[PDB]
C-alpha cells in the first residue's frame, strides 16, 4: 500500500544541530518554503500528520488538510530536547547512531517510539500521505532495510511493508 | 483484493446538479435503464450494496441479491444536501474540488466518509461487487491516485488496495 | 508488464460451432455490436491486432488503430479450417483438449503456434491492448497457470510474465 | 527501473501553439530559469538526452553532462513543424488526441515513435535521468495507461515499465 513519507520543513533547530522532537518549534522561511515546492509534487492521497506545528504548516503549505495523530510525532527527547548533537554524551551517540537502547530521562524510549509509529502504520487502511519527523521516516526506511536519512522538506513513497518507491528531495 | 464498485444510475439532481447524499431519491427511466445494461457485464460475485434506494435498485436491476451496509452510502452532505452545486460557497467548492477539508453542518466530514468506506472495505474477506455511489468511487480512485470521477451506471475494478483494473462505461 | 488480451468480435463460425483459424471471416452484426462495447472499457495503450480482418475491425470498432502483426493470428488448422467441432477426429479433440500434439495438414502445429506467439509477447517493449484470437488468448492464460476459455468481444489483462489482473467479460 | 524523465524548458513555440518536433528551437528566458530550477531537484544519476537544443541546454543548466541520443527526440512532425495546433486539420488534430494513426508527410508514424522510444528505454541498464520532450513524456505516461501532459521544465519518475511514481512540477 502506498504511503508517502514526508519529513517537514527545516526549523531553527536543525541548522543549530539540536536534538527535535516534541519541543514544538516553528517552521523558519527556508522550512515554509521547502513546504510550498511539495505542493507541486506530492500525490492527493488522504493526508495525516503529526499534531506538531512543524508538520501541521508543512502539511498546509504543500496543500493538504491532514487528520492529525500524536502517533506521527517525533520520539520524545525528554530531557534531551534541545541538546546539542555535538556533545550529546557518547552512549547516547552511539545508541542513536545504531538506532537501540536510548531512553532519554523524562522522554520516549526508542522502542517504545517505534511501536507507537508502526502501530499507526498498521492501522492504515488505504493510500495516504503522512507528514511527519526525521525518526519516523527513519524507522520506517530502516524496516524496509534502508538508510532512513532524508533531508528536511523532502519525502519518501513506500509500498508498505514491502520496498521503497522512489525518493523526492529537492 | 478484487474488488468491483459500481456507481448508481442517474437520478434527477445528476441533471439538475444538485448535491445528492443521503437524500433518498429514486433512478429516471435511464437511470434504471443504465442499471439493466450491467447485468451480465459484472462479475458474478458475492455483492454488497449502500441501503439507499438509487444503489439498491440499480443492484436488482443488474441482477444481484447483495447485503444491505449503509457504510457504502453517499457522503452525509447534511444542510448541503440538495444545493446546487453551482451557488455553493466557494470553501465547499473548494473542498469538494480538492476533496480535503470537508465538513457541513449537519452532516459527515470527508475524513469521517472516508474513514468509513475504507474500514468496510478492509473488512472485505474475498472478491466482490460493490453498488455504491458517486463519492464512494470517487474515494476509492483518488487514494489509489487516479481521477475519480465515473459516469452514472458505471463501474470500476480495483485490486485494492494497490491500483485500478479497469474502468467499464456501457452506452 | 500490463497487456490486454482481446478475443475479437463472434463471426458466423461461432454459432456454427467450426474451427476458424485463418480463414479470414467477417464480423457478424452482433460482433460488431460486441467491439463497439469494448471502446468504453479498453485503456488507450499502445494496440496491436492480428491481421485477420474480424480482429482488425474489432479493433476499429473498438476506437484504436493498431500495428498489423501475423504474429498475432490464431493457429492455421490447415485442412481442418471450417471443421465442425463436434464431428472432428477424436484424437484432435483430445489434443486441442490438452492443448498439446496437434499438427493438422497443411496447418500449424500447436508448438510452432505458441512459438510464434510467445516470441511476438517477449519481443513487447511498453504495455499494450492486443486485438486477436481465442487460441493465443487461451495460449497465454495457460502459460500464466489459468484456464483458457474467453468469450468472443470479451478481453484479459495480464501482467506479463506473472499473473492475470483482471478479465471483461460484458 | 527507475527512470527521471524531464520534459525540456519552453521555447517560442510554446506560448504560440506550434507544432514543434526537430525544429531546433533554443529556450525562452523563462525556459532557461525553469531548467535552473531543477538542479537539485533531479536524482543524481546516469544522464541522456535528446540531442536536440533545447533538451540539451535543459540538461546543462541542470547540472548534468549527459549522453546525446536522437532517439530521445520529439516526433517528427514533418510537414507539419511549426503548425498552430489551432489550425490543423480535424484529421491530425483527433490523431494526436487520441495519441493513434498518425503518419504526417515528410515526418515520423505515431507508431514509428513509440517503437523509437521503447527500444531505447528497453536498452537502458539502470536508472537515469532522461532530458527529452513532451512528446515523448507523454508517449511513456500513456503507455502506463495515465494522462501524458506535463508542463515545460517539469519531471516525472516511473518505474518502467510498470508504474508512475511521481510527478514534480516547480514555480
Amino acid at each position: 500500500m502506498e504511503l508517502w513519507l514526508v519529513r517537514h520543513g527545516e526549523t531553527l533547530w536543525n541548522r543549530e544541530g539540536r536534538l527535535l522532537g516534541w519541543t514544538d518549534l516553528p517552521l523558519t522561511a527556508e522550512g515554509e518554503a521547502q513546504a510550498r515546492r511539495l505542493k507541486g509534487a506530492l500525490p492527493s492521497l488522504p493526508a495525516f500528520s503529526s499534531d506538531l506545528l512543524r508538520a501541521r504548516r508543512t502539511a498546509e503549505l504543500a496543500g493538504f488538510s491532514p487528520r492529525l495523530y500524536p502517533e506521527l510525532r517525533e520520539i520524545h527527547f525528554g530531557a534531551l530536547e534541545g541538546a546539542l548533537w555535538e556533545t550529546l554524551d557518547p552512549r547516547y551517540k552511539e545508541a542513536l547512531l545504531r538506532f537501540q537502547g536510548f531512553h532519554p530521562p523524562g522522554g520516549e524510549s526508542l522502542s517504545a517510539f517505534q511501536e507507537r509509529v508502526f502501530r499507526f502504520l498498521e492501522g492504515l487502511k488505504a493510500p495516504a500521505v503522512l507528514f511527519t519527523h526525521g525518526g519516523v521516516v527513519r524507522a520506517v526506511l530502516r524496516a524496509l532495510g534502508e538508510d532512513g536519512l532524508v533531508p528536511p522538506g523532502s519525502a519518501v513513497a513506500v509500498d508498505w511493508p514491502r520496498r521503497v518507491l522512489v525518493r523526492l528531495a529537492l
